[PDB]
RNA sequence: GCCCGGAUAGCUCAGUCGGUAGAGCAUCAGACUUUUAAUCUGAGGGUCCAGGGUUCAAGUCCCUGUUCGGGCGCCA
């Protein structure tokens, strides 16, 4: 059964292990990386042989071309770079050792090559080995798939196979790590302090998002995973540390979409004695420097519908577009929206429903004032911001978790940074009034409470912290994955996730 | 009184809100930070008054000393920086505003001061206020004590109170951040790649512990919480990324005590084409650099229990002590230790049992050959590592994820760094053999079925990844919290944790 | 939670009505001392995701189920 490669390879390796041959050596002394080898010994003329120079390199064989019984060509691939290995028995230790070592090497094997650098007569950089050492054989078949692997299921289930075959995934992960490093550097230079808040809190709190209930055996009580570190950061700000940040993981037991994952990484910082107006400039510097540093140009090309789909050229020039959504929505709808003062009344709800019907906007059967307005915004506002765009104060009906506007009435102070019709940043001015916060929590607990349950959906511990006095601060949150998607021309969150969640094959 | 104080202050704040004035202004543009203010204006000689520059600063009042009715001294508190505000009626906006602003400010309230820097004849830096704005009143009565809340319970349950009354806690967190920041940069400049492995998996893997069980609604199934990212790191190394590292959280479903938490942070890295003796230098250099960069010197004084008991003086001199484990235990053990390199059968468990019983060592009912050996080593050879020390060449049955010793038999190519009689970081040589790994997993699963509870399962995907070929690598792990305790002179894991888990009571 | 799509030899794809399923890559054995998707000569291989049905007859026609790729919902 020649096709049954796994059984044959396993038998061969078992025979090697039995017959006094170790196919898993403990240590191989690598002297130079493949990248440095390519960068250094590139000036050689074709048909050169640096006999005096001897180095050691290691990598995975990706091809085994046999031009004869004494000349076999290998293709080491490591560090995302490739190096040919022209194996000539004349330059080997001995003919018998040459045959013995070439009878075991197959595609996908990991070897340690010790030989002189050189170039072939066709001007291809290679290394003429003096002793090939088998490091870790590959038992399963490695497919010679051109244009790389293109099956989503195998690419996401077997990430190692995707990294071995495809080469751009390594670039994607490298770019994500740089993004994280750049955010850390910027925030640390601004004077912020990195913190590690608990990820397993004690009570659900007032969060419409479904939590991840977890049972603690010793405590004999349920624990809920962290949805957002908002409360702990603000309790730290009360303590005296006026600038904190944390790039951690969030857990939301919700659905999975192209841009939504149950577990995701976000960066959240809180700075005292500031506001969202003071934060748009910081966000501008953040994003502009990120795009300029990770890439080489402020302009980024994005494909929201795959490589064959429509291409969009976003521009990250630092002066991002700022729009107040009330005026922009009025202009788009071409009508005078009710004054923000009446927004809590029923006639504004009625008239907004009239806009939804007239302008052909869909909405679920529940049609509260915040949600249909959010629908109008989705189809008449963000749908046009290919470039980064700041949306200014939003109606208080959206989210009352922000302070009242200084000049405008009934307008929460917030902004959302929209890129490619998707929000990446979101910052608020902070409510530091204990009474208003208590009323908000009470309302959230009443909404979240399934029955006559209270406190469980509130954070009295936090409500006590605000009673001690919190300075006027401003929060800020960015989705790391939602930015890595745009900076890597990725339209799916699973492409930037290292090991995406997959149901068992069974 | 605290209830009366809260009621009175709440009524006063409500009255203030009613009468137009808002005690919670939206914004206050602070011109200069308190530390920068102090550093810039400390050069002044006593007695001057720079009536030319107006600066706006903010902080929390810590004391309100009264000297008559025409002079009130405030005491702002910044990031461990104290500035004294002396409010003078003559230099204020007006007398009426002076009275109206001094009749509403109490201890603990957050205020914003705008005015001219100065210094009285005594010689302390002050800012003469032109107007004082109340930003956030403190309704509760802040405890005024000359020592700072000493009740660890309150210190832990209410960390904001601890930070307000105690500054050392703030620095403890600064050092912790420095430790993590240094480690990331050290691996970064070595060429490592930072990764974010999943926190929820089908089954736990990477270490041996009791996991947390959750439920997923979208994918209807039970998902266990992360115990160690080891397996995913090894799959990544199989993929082609030679060097990886990750500083993230791990979860254990064990009891909560003075030195254990449900959630903790660990640093794990994996580099290919190396071995456990290659990390012997990297780990030593990283620890020595951490100690020198954070403390400022290579010697650290640590109090194992309380700041008044014995104070052992450790020394992080880069040539760390290196000894073997089995051989040193043989030397330490009064009686002869069985060869046990090829001996791991009932006889070895029997001899370890009689040794354990004879040495008055008590071990959990399993008394596993491994559970016996680790207890014996930890009770006899473990307590000599005041200075950092490497303990290498462990027996095979202790760790099921380490390659067999190139020379020694039935011994794992692993070492442990022990400082202050505690484990801070250990590293093995990764076992890339798929058949041997599958056997080890099968024995682990058999033990779990028989009488074990926190042992691991079979991970078929990891076995397939090993079948695809894993280069010779060496992993390395480190508990951040233990090093934070050692470098900040803390005997409790609660001290180095911002909001440590406590019994609900 | 609701709809639209698939699954074929180790793997990348063909397969017309319902009248077995084919080709390349890869694998194995050979020849070739300058190849690079090396070339040439030989050899294997499957019930077509899993079940029921429908039929004289099913990869094809239909139902359910597993698991992926999408859309609307959820994430105030
Ligand atoms: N489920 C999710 N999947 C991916 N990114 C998310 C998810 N939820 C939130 N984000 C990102 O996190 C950012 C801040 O979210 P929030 O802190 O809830 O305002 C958003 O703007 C998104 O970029
Ligand atoms: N139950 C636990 N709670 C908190 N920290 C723990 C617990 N178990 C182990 N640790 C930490 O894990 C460290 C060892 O990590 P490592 O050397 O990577 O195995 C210890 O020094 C502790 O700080
Ligand atoms: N942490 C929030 C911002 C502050 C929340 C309360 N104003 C976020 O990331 O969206
Ligand atoms: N993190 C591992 C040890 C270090 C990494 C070895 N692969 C553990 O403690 O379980
Ligand atoms: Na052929």
């Amino acid at each position: 059964d020649p096709n049954q490669y796994y059984k044959i390879r396993s038998q061969a390796i078992h025979q090697l292990k039995v017959n006094g041959e170790d196919p898993y050596p403990h240590k191989f002394h690598v002297d130079i990386s493949l990248t440095d080898f390519i960068q250094k010994y590139s000036h050689l003329q074709p048909g050169d042989h640096l006999t005096d120079i001897t180095l050691k390199v290691a990598g995975r064989i990706h091809a085994k071309r046999a031009s004869g019984g004494k000349l076999i060509f290998y293709d080491l691939r490591g560090e995302g770079v490739k190096l040919q290995v022209m194996a000539n028995s004349r330059n080997y230790k001995s003919e018998e050792e040459f045959i013995h070592i070439n009878n075991k090497l197959r595609r996908g094997d990991i070897i340690g090559v010790q030989g002189n650098p050189g170039k072939t007569k066709k001007g291809e950089l290679s290394i003429i080995p003096y002793e090939i050492t088998l490091l870790s054989p590959c038992l399963h078949m490695l497919p010679h798939l051109h244009f790389g692997l293109k099956d989503k299921e195998t690419r996401y289930r077997q990430r190692y196979l995707d990294l071995i075959l495809n080469d751009f995934v390594r670039q994607k992960f490298i770019i994500r790590s740089k993004i994280i490093t750049y955010i850390r550097s910027f925030l640390d230079e601004l004077g912020f302090l990195e913190i590690e808040t608990p990820m397993m809190n004690i009570i659900p709190g007032g969060a419409v998002a479904k939590p991840f209930i977890t049972y603690h055996n010793e405590l004999d009580m349920n624990l809920y995973m962290r949805i957002a570190p908002e409360l702990y950061h603000k309790m730290l700000v009360v303590g005296g540390i006026d600038r904190v940040y944390e790039i951690g993981r969030q857990f939301r037991n919700e659905g999975i979409d192209l841009t939504h994952n149950p577990e995701f990484t976000t960066c959240e910082f809180y700075m005292a004695y500031a506001d969202y107006h003071d934060l748009m400039e910081i966000t501008e510097k953040m994003v502009s420097g990120m795009v300029k540093h990770i890439t080489g140009s402020y302009k980024v090309t994005y494909h929201p519908d795959g490589p064959e789909g429509q291409a969009y050229d976003v521009d990250f020039t630092p002066p991002f577009r700022r729009i107040n959504m009330v005026e922009e929505l009025e202009k788009a709808l071409g009508m005078k929206l009710p004054e923000t003062n009446l927004f809590e009344t029923e006639e504004t709800r009625k008239i907004l429903d009239d806009i939804c019907v007239a302008k052909a906007v869909e909405c679920p059967p529940p049609r509260t004032t915040a949600r249909l307005l959010d629908k109008l915004v989705g189809e008449f506002l963000e749908v046009t911001c290919i470039n980064p765009t700041f949306i200014c104060d939003h109606p208080q009906i959206m989210s009352p978790l922000a302070k009242w506007h200084r000049s405008k009435e009934g307008l929460t102070e917030r902004f959302e940074l929209f890129v490619m019709k998707k929000e990446i940043c979101n910052a608020y001015t902070e409510l530091n009034d204990p009474m208003r916060q208590r009323q908000l929590f009470e309302e959230q607990a009443k909404a979240k409470a399934a029955g006559d349950d209270e406190a469980m959906f509130i954070d009295e511990n936090f409500c006590t912290a605000l009673e001690y006095g919190l300075p006027p601060t401003a929060g800020w949150g960015m989705g790391i994955d939602r930015v890595a998607m745009f900076l890597t021309d990725s339209n799916n969150i699973k492409e930037v996730l290292l090991f995406p969640a997959m149901k068992p094959e069974d």
